[PDB]
């Protein structure tokens, strides 16, 4: 097997391909090669090559060599760096030029900066001294840097003949006509490549399989017949990144694009909606391949039951049709892009028209981090930030988010720098222009002055928590494992004895024993998807998203195999249906488990969802959840006990200093019959004691430096302030057990009429 | 500063019926919703006031949320003096008063007692 979801992005091994790596010669067409490196392609120094570069462009260089370089490397000059648009450990690929076709005449323009004090023509000034009879290539739209006297000059290519790229000839004697070059074209050069995106490498990986294979060889599809889909719906929380995917997949893949925007075809009056819908259908059909991108599809076409306006009703019934008239397969790509699925109308979502659903989610930790790398650059940053700390800290943030937080921090940087500017003048110094440095401090100010926009949305990623943390429980953690691992790493055995496994299990306890705990490590050991829902969340989206909210859970759970599914705090829910309650304080739960009850049946079609419960109410719990098929083993998570209570002390003070002075083992004589939550407690108070301690020990410092400043510094600075005994001492005379011993019995007693068959021994 | 929880964070009823169901369990529902995501940032602290502990919902005391308890007490005879010293700060007061013989007529009195 190999790994084929990402297999796609993978560089693939060919001739042509040559890592970036930095050059030595300042020419501006000299590239230098490797002697062996040119015998691969057939190639000797002083001919002439084209080089590819990002989105569908490409230079012309000449082909130099050295011994100094490597095979791989190809030593790439900066400006032509530049021109390329690629850095240091990117790829490109080499190709011969037999049409060297000598130019009569090539039109050069520079730009706007860098010609200070430039009096008028600089043909002869600048273009000829490095042009005449040196029968350097050049390309169109490329830039090459010039000199002259004490003034450098940058050019850009305007027009040539051919006007892809040639050869300056001693004839092409041109003058300066006309000024569209400025140096504002720099931020807008070209607008998005492939690299410029990250976090959804996944997702990215399906577009481009799903889109660049058929617009590049449709051969392969007729050959194995299948008729490759049209119609994809990207969806996700506003803001995360729609328009930049598909705006990057259309111009690398050089196939045309048309941007049709939601709110822009509604402004239009009634009948130039549906000729403008029409002028857009055809010119993507006149010069195929081509994209058609609908942003905020939803706006278009909302659902039925609040589009009850005729001309609305027109426009989305002129969207279907057309829609359906998809059959004219001149690679119209159809990419919509809403924000939540349900606010499309059903009736775009059948057999043809949009054929995907892609979800464009919120960034993981590598993601956040990706991104803000993304966005780093191009900036005076200094050379001490710390953007790992960064990406940890920000959690429920999406791309725009983080965009806007680079910006608050640049702001902030040029906000603490108007100590020294003053607003009366009309002029600034350019020593406080290049003076700004970007420091860390100044990204912990804009993330404290900054909120997120995604917290409310069910975070899906591969818990960390292994089994190091986990106190104890060796029992539970080798039936856990069998019970999960097993039936997805291994189905083999299971589909040789056709034995199929069964999908539930639930946890019953005494609160705060380690049920997440468990549930995040068993998810994090297979590593599967987690998605923890509680029951006030439920609860609460019965009213914000009504019913439907609890199938898009499970909808959600069906997207993403392989897939744990924890319903955290069931209590609140599962209660059983007591006769006596009524209205709809008693009714609230009649809905939702009901709804619940429904869904677990039909949930066992998949192999890779398991839905595991928790429960601290054992006795409340309905009968329903409890039949096979759906939760039917019951684990129970006791009160640790002496060796366990060990454990958990030594896996609670992980990160606290070394507290060596007290034994653990004489901890767990003193917390007999304390849960896991108390334990836990109890660290964070002694740390907390050990912290005020210190406080006030520096204090105490500070005033007596005060007093006399004459005075030698001591060793009474902040030390690391090991947690000493007196901490624990004092900390463990506030505590309380979180069960009492009826709790307990109860739990005890469950387990008991649960455990009365163990006769065979 | 969450004051008077006591009428919306009280357990849930099994004789409830009617409209009752609208009011004590949907707020509930949502402070606790939005009080388990609050842990995000870090200078937001939720205090919460109660006078019937003992009917207190088991939902707002586990870990997060409202965790830590502390019981306030009745002031005692030196707390009873420095009350009464402090609500009488600003109003005029005749050399004769005896704030420690008030100290002792008012055991068991709470400070809006002493206050009215
Ligand atoms: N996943 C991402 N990777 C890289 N850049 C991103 C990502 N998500 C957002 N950005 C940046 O976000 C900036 C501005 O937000 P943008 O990505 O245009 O919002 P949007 O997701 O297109 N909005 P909408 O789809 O209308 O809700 C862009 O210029 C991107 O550089
Ligand atoms: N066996 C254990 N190993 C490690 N930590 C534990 C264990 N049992 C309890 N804890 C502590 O309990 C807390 C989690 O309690 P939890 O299991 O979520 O209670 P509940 O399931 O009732 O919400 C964690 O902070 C963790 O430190
Ligand atoms: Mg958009």
């Amino acid at each position: 097997k190999k790994d084929f979801s990402t297999a796609i992005l993978e560089r693939k091994k060919s001739p042509n391909r040559l890592v970036v790596d930095e050059a030595i010669n300042d020419d501006n067409s000299v590239v230098s090669l490797h002697p062996a490196t040119m015998e691969k392609l057939q190639l000797f120094r002083g001919d002439t090559i084209l080089i590819k570069g990002k989105k569908r462009k490409d230079t012309v260089c000449i082909a130099l060599a050295d011994e100094t370089c490597e095979e791989p490397k190809i030593r790439m000059n900066k400006v032509v760096r530049s021109n390329l648009r690629v850095r240091l450990g990117d790829v490109i690929s080499v190709h011969q030029c037999p049409d060297v076709k000598y130019g009569k005449r090539v039109h050069i323009l520079p730009v706007d900066d860098t010609v200070e004090g430039v009096t008028g023509n600089l043909f002869d000034a600048y273009l000829k001294p490095y042009f005449l009879e040196a029968y350097r290539p050049v390309r169109k739209g490329d830039l090459f840097l010039v000199r002259g006297g004490m003034r450098s000059v940058e050019f850009k290519v305007i027009e040539t003949d051919p006007a892809e790229y040639c050869v300056v000839a001693p004839d092409t004697e041109i003058f300066c006509e006309g000024e569209p070059v400025k140096r504002e074209d720099e931020e807008r050069l070209d607008d998005v490549g492939y690299d410029d995106v990250g976090g959804v490498r996944k997702q990215m990986a399906q577009i481009r399989e799903l889109v660049e294979l058929p617009l590049r060889h449709p051969q392969l599809f007729k050959s194995i017949g299948v008729k490759p889909p049209k119609g994809i719906l990207l969806y996700g929380p506003p803001g995360s990144g729609k328009t930049l995917i598909a705006r990057a997949v259309a111009n690398e893949t050089g196939a045309f694009f048309f941007c049709i925007n939601g709110p822009e075809i509604m402004s239009k009056l009634a009948g130039e909606s549906e000729s403008n819908l029409r002028k857009a259908f055809e010119e993507a059909e006149k010069n195929a391949p081509s994209i058609i991108f609908i942003d905020e599809i939803d706006s278009i076409a909302p659902k039925r039951e609040k589009t009850n306006g005729e001309v609305e009703r027109r426009i989305v019934s002129q969207l279907l049709t057309l829609m359906d008239g998809l059959k004219s397969r001149a690679h119209v790509i159809v990419m919509g892009a809403t924000n939540r699925p349900n606010s499309i109308d059903p009736a775009l979502r059948r057999f043809g028209r949009f054929d995907r659903e892609i979800d464009i989610g919120v960034p993981d930790e590598i993601g956040r981090l990706e991104v803000l790398r993304i966005h780093t650059k191009n900036m005076k940053l200094a050379e001490d930030v710390d953007l790992e700390r960064i990406s940890k800290d920000t959690h429920g943030y999406v791309g725009a988010d983080l965009a806007a937080l680079c910006t608050e921090a640049a702001l902030q940087c040029i906000r603490e720098k108007m100590d020294v500017i003053d607003l009366e003048d009309d002029s600034i110094d350019a020593e406080i222009l290049n003076s700004m440095a970007v420091t860390n401090e100044h990204f912990h100010t804009a993330l404290g002055n900054s909120n997120p926009s995604a917290l409310r949305e069910t975070v899906v990623e591969v818990p960390n928590v292994s089994w190091n943390d986990i106190g104890g429980l060796e029992n539970v953690k080798r039936e856990l494992q069998e019970t999960v691992q097993y039936p997805v790493e291994h189905p083999e055995k299971f589909e040789k004895f056709g034995m199929s496994p069964s999908k539930g299990v639930l946890f019953y306890g005494p609160p705060g024993c380690g049920k997440t705990l468990l549930a995040k490590a068993i998810a994090n050991e297979c590593q599967a998807n987690f998605i923890s829902v509680k029951g006030p969340e439920l609860l609460t989206m019965w009213f914000g998203e009504s019913e439907a909210n609890v199938r898009e859970i499970f909808d959600k759970a069906r997207q993403s195999a392989p897939c744990v599914l924890f319903f955290d705090e069931l209590d609140s829910i599962a209660t059983q249906r007591g006769g006596g309650s009524g209205g709809d304080g008693g009714g609230a739960a009649d809905r939702v488990l009901n709804q619940l009850l429904t869904e677990m049946d039909g949930m066992n079609a998949k192999k890779t969802v398991f839905i595991i419960g928790a429960t601290n109410r054992p006795d409340i719990i309905d009968s329903a959840l409890l039949r096979p098929g759906r939760l039917d083993q019951l684990i129970y998570i006791p009160l640790p006990d002496e060796d366990s209570r060990l454990n958990i002390f030594k896996a609670a003070l992980r990160k606290s200093p070394i507290a060596k002075d007290v034994d653990i083992g004489a901890l767990a004589k003193y917390t007999q019959g304390f849960s896991g939550a108390d334990i836990t407690e109890i660290c964070q108070r002694a740390c907390k004691y050990a912290i005020r301690e210190n406080i006030e020990k520096d204090i105490e410092k500070e005033k007596r430096r005060s007093e006399n400043p004459e005075a030698m510094e001591e060793d009474g600075v902040d030390e690391v302030s090991e947690i000493k005994a007196a901490h624990f001492e004092e900390s463990m005379k506030y505590a309380r057990r979180s069960v009492s011993d009826a709790d307990i019995r109860k739990y005890q007693a469950f387990a008991q009429t649960l455990q009365q068959s163990r006769g065979f021994g």
